RNA sequence: CGCGCGCGCG
RNA sequence: CGCGCGCGCG
């Protein structure tokens, strides 16, 4: 849904994970639907043992919530 | 963030 | 004309 108004997820996740010792996280489009005037996104975000998905009305925004909810688990 | 070219839509 | 996608660049 929503990310922290000018914060950065990809980002500041990436830096974690560096910080933690672990390999970059993957990122790969796993799900697309709705007509190409409406398309919705999904993007699934996989670091060390852990696996999430984040999705939105373009890749960008998908892999942003992705990486929120990796911040979120990695976190917490 | 902004722009070009190409594609698909509406 | 927009939303999106691909490529590319500042």
């Amino acid at each position: 849904g929503l990310v922290p108004r000018g914060s950065h997820e990809v980002g500041a996740l990436q830096e974690l994970v560096v910080q933690k010792g672990w390999r970059l996280p993957e990122y790969t489009v796993t799900q697309e639907s709705g007509p190409a005037h409406r398309k919705e996104f999904t993007m699934t975000c996989r670091v060390e043992r852990f696996i999430e998905i984040g999705s939105g009305t373009s890749k960008k925004l998908a892999k942003r919530n992705a990486a929120a909810k990796m911040l979120l688990r990695v976190h917490t």
